[PDB]
């Protein structure tokens, strides 16, 4: 699986153990991402930072 980078054009494969994609959003703008990468296990969402996982290509 591959996930997009911070800038919508670059991407990187999810490392050993990481076969899931995730995105870190901040209350400041839940409509725009703060961080993007891959993850091993789908994380827990927060009130301040919202985490969204996906099992698709260039999902995030």
């Amino acid at each position: 699986l591959k996930c997009n980078k911070l800038i919508p054009l670059a991407y990187k494969t999810c490392p050993a153990g990481k076969n899931l994609c995730y995105k870190m959003f901040m209350v400041s703008n839940k409509t725009v991402p703060v961080k993007r990468g891959c993850i091993d296990a789908c994380p827990k969402n927060s009130l301040l930072v919202k985490y969204v996982c996906c099992n698709t290509d260039r999902c995030n």
